[PDB]
């Protein structure tokens, strides 16, 4: 655990499209801004689930690719400064006796005058390996997210899963690692067929249809035991690193432990976007009210409403109504 | 007075940016849509009051010219069918005994299952010439809205006003008209400095500081008499056409007589965007609620909220939540 003692004006929970636009508007209102995001990148459901698909119902865009919209939002918010904390899932939020919010994640403790939660359906997290003692190896040689390929240089690597993530990493590691195995529970892969063709074409050891049965290693994982899906046959692999790419899940989880009023598995808001905790606002798919629609356009409307009301909360002489952007730049 | 006996699903009062996106969204939800707009053009405050200016706080646009955003919205809604009624200001809205809304304008009577008012600050009207016989010439050779500039080819034109609209028309007409004069009540123009420099360098006859004194003509205007401001001098122009560019005025006007709940020139809405009259919704600058900010982004979020709740009102079996646009097309 570490601690960032700087009190930010606005801390945003979740860097999907609504959080990104919220960050922009915080900058517009001369607020210091932190974004905390569960995944190793920004973009929420758009970047995670349909980055290549076209969106037709965002105002002003006859058609726009999801990732393109996210890229536009990043460019928009780049005019201002934020501190962005990726791979952090907020698990605790408490308004302290001095009014300052304290936020705790899996990695770091943060402070803020206001919090705006833009969590969607809750934190995106990788699917964990469902083997009794898998957690023991987290922080050692069990990897869920991969960034630096060179740490696997000259090493025996096993990758679990059959999607684009598992296949892509297997192909990138083949020329770097001593040996690479990919283990998937069907003979048919879920990854793009061309990537799967290259995989079979490559020197990657493909083990299908198998599931992980056991992890062995007192300290570091040393052996991986596989079991065939149809039948009882087992295989043991000697490995230096295990990468698990089983996709992602989202849930509210600890968002329900902060004293917020929750209805429809979402955070209730007044028309100002404020929750039942003053200084704590919500926007986008995480929020609810009578007539709420879960759309990007709706969230993009909620964002400035939240930021502008947050600004008035922080500075009772600040007008909720912003000045014209046409004049300000 | 004429009557359109077709009962529309959704009829939108005002074709500013929020009414345009509302109209698009109606199409998205497979509703029959009519837009009724007071001016001879769509675009609201953007097109009328700042078409040339860059907007920076619409989600997904690092910067977009106001008129270009309007153009984008028109392209977006062109995917579906709408009935557009320009040059019609709504004077009366009544929810009849059968539940059907009856809307009466200056030109026509309309019917609708639901109404979504997107009127901003009220119906735009051009500021008119305050001379006693001026109205007599409307529909003849006195012009408040100019579309077919070619019809001024080879003609003697006088333009009234000192803003960008007047100056732009003078400069655009100079190369094709026989003669162009611009008449303004101060030696200083309100138009942009470079345009004014172009104006003085051109062959346009600039008459300042003058106001119109008299229109002469039994049928069409044949002569325009001007008088110097704070002076003792008149001028008479022989003209074929008179264009007046005195800007725009807006007010709620008869919107206050429909039995709606109104505060501070705004229609009070609950979180569903519904007014106190069931089936009658509002969005954009016209609506209010605690925390409301008059922004384009805000209005763009309110629009689909209104449409989707109007859909649920018309068919309580149909859902509020739309299917994905990524999927629908
Ligand atoms: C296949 C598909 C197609 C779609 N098509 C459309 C469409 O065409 N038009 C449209 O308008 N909508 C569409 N949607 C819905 C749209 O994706 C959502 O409305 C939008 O993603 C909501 O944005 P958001 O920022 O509120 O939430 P999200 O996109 O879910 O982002 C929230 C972010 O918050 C992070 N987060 C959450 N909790 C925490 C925490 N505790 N700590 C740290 N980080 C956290 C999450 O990891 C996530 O990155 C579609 C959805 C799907 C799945
Ligand atoms: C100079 C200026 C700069 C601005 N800069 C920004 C900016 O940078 N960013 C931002 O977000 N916002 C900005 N705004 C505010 C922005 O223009 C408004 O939020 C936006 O125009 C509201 O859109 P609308 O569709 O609700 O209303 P409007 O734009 O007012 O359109 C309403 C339309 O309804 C019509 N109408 C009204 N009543 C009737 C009736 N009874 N019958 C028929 N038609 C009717 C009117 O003629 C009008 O065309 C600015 C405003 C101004 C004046
Ligand atoms: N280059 C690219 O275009 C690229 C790169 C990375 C990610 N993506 C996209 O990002 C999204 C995420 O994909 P990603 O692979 O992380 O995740 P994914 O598509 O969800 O794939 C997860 C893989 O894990 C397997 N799995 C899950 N739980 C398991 C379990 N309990 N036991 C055994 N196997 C299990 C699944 O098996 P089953 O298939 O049998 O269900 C699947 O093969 C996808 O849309 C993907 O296309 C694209
Ligand atoms: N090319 C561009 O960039 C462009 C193009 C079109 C519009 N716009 C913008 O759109 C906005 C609207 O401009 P627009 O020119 O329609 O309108 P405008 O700026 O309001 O100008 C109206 C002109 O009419 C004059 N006027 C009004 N009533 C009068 C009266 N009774 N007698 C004499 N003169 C009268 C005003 O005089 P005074 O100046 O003395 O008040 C003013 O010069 C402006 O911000 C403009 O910059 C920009
Ligand atoms: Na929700
Ligand atoms: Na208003």
């Amino acid at each position: 655990m570490r601690e960032d003692t700087k009190v930010y004006d606005i801390t945003i929970i979740g860097g999907g499209p609504v959080g990104l636009f919220t960050a922009f508007y915080g900058g517009m209102r001369q607020a210091s801004v932190k974004i905390i995001e569960s995944l190793p990148q920004l973009g929420g459901q758009l970047s995670a689930l349909y980055p290549e698909k076209y969106i037709y119902d965002v105002a002003g865009f006859p058609k726009i690719r999801a990732q393109e919209l996210i890229n536009n939002l990043k460019e928009q918010m780049a005019k201002f400064d934020q501190t962005i904390c990726l791979e952090q899932a907020v698990e605790s939020v408490e308004k302290q006796a001095d009014g300052v919010f304290k936020l705790v994640t899996n990695e770091e403790t943060h402070y803020s005058k206001t919090v705006i939660i833009t969590a969607g359906n809750g934190a995106f997290k990788p699917r964990k390996l469902e083997l009794e003692n898998a957690e023991q190896y987290e922080g050692k040689n069990l990897h869920y997210f991969v960034d630096d390929l060179q740490k696997f240089a000259g090493r025996r690597v096993a990758i679990l899963g059959g999607g684009d993530s598992a296949v892509d990493w297997a192909l990138m590691l083949e020329p770097i690692a001593k040996e690479v195995s990919i283990i998937h529970r069907r003979d048919k892969f879920r990854a793009h067929e061309h990537s799967v063709e290259n995989l079979h074409a490559s020197k990657v050891n493909v083990l299908t249809p198998f599931v992980p049965a056991e992890l062995i290693g007192e300290d570091k994982i040393e052996q991986l035991v596989l079991e065939e899906v149809k039948g009882d046959r087992k295989e043991i692999l000697e490995i230096d690193d295990l990468i698990v790419n089983y996709g992602f899940v989202s849930s509210l989880g600890p968002i329900k432990n902060w004293g917020l009023d929750i209805e429809k598995n979402s955070i209730v808001v007044k028309s100002t976007m404020e929750t039942n905790i003053e200084g704590f606002f919500a926007a986008g798919d995480i929020c609810t009210y009578e007539g709420k629609v879960n759309l990007i356009a709706s969230g993009f409307g909620e964002a400035p409403t939240a930021v502008n009301n947050a600004k008035a909360y922080m500075d009772p002489k600040a007008r909720v109504q912003p000045l014209h952007s046409t004049s300000l730049f």
